[PDB]
RNA sequence: UGUCGAACGGCAAGUGCCCCGAAGCCAUCGCACGGUGGUUCUCGGCUGAACGCCUCUAAGCCAGAAGCCAAUCCCAAGACCAGAUGCCCACU
């Protein structure tokens, strides 16, 4: 096993990172974060006064150490969607049917996939917003947007599983609803 | 067809036989009724290391099968209910 094992990350002036008992809470300008890492047993460490977040693990193996990097990557999100945010835009590419999307609030209503007579509903959580781009801007553009990377990712992936093509070819009938472009609010 | 003499009333033929026949029972041969949520598999994904890249996976998470569990339905305290309650008595 190795002794110490460590890794730094260096926090932006906005930015407050505080970790208590494996909790982490991440504070910015466009809001706050949580993350619950407590089944993780690492040793999470903040010094303010140089600005830097170290996660240091002691007497592991591959295992455990492989968490080390897991845990700097959220705590990086964290700090990257409290201070910019992330914004998911999806697609609705189809062939034949022209997929009609409603975006009413939280709720979306994908219509005509595929020219079914189902519709299919999202109720999308209150920290991500969803909003639908003018079609004479881009045509069958969603948009969602969050300081989660997390929450805002999963409302795309359920988005996009909402629309997938049973019993026909997949290479054929290319038809479903995909996020194309992944950046950030501000 | 016998038989009480006839008629009436019947009776016998282990319900004489035939027609119709209420009540009751009964026929998918008639009529009524037969629900709602979860945990998950296979699988598809998100975030994401290990392995500066990548990756559904290693930690975490999402959606999810006529399966499985509970709701509903049936029996139900030897499940010994210090659950509630009406009277009488005992103790007070
Ligand atoms: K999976
Ligand atoms: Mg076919
Ligand atoms: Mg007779
Ligand atoms: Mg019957
Ligand atoms: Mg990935």
């Amino acid at each position: 096993v190795k002794v110490k094992s460590l890794c730094t990350l260096q926090i932006p002036e906005g930015v407050t990172v505080d970790v208590k008992g494996r909790k982490v809470t991440v504070t910015g300008k466009r809001g706050t974060l949580t993350k619950d890492l407590t089944h993780l047993q690492l040793d999470l460490r903040v010094d303010k006064k140089n600005r830097t977040f170290t996660v240091i693990r002691w007497f592991g193996s591959k295992i455990p150490i492989a968490c080390l990097n897991t845990t700097k990557a959220h705590v990086q999100n964290m700090i990257t969607g409290v201070t910019k945010g992330y914004r998911f835009k999806v697609r609705c590419a189809y062939a034949h049917f022209p997929i009609n999307v409603s975006v009413d609030g939280q709720n979306i209503e994908v219509r005509n996939f595929l020219g079914e007579k189902r519709v299919r509903r999202q109720l999308v959580p209150n920290t991500v917003k969803v909003s639908q781009t003018d079609p004479s801007k881009v045509k069958d553009e969603i948009v969602f947007d969050g300081n989660d990377l997390e929450q805002v990712s999963r409302e795309a992936a359920v988005l996009h599983q909402m629309c997938l093509v049973k019993k026909k070819d997949i290479r054929k009938f290319l038809d479903g609803i995909y996020v194309q472009t992944k950046t950030n609010i501000e």
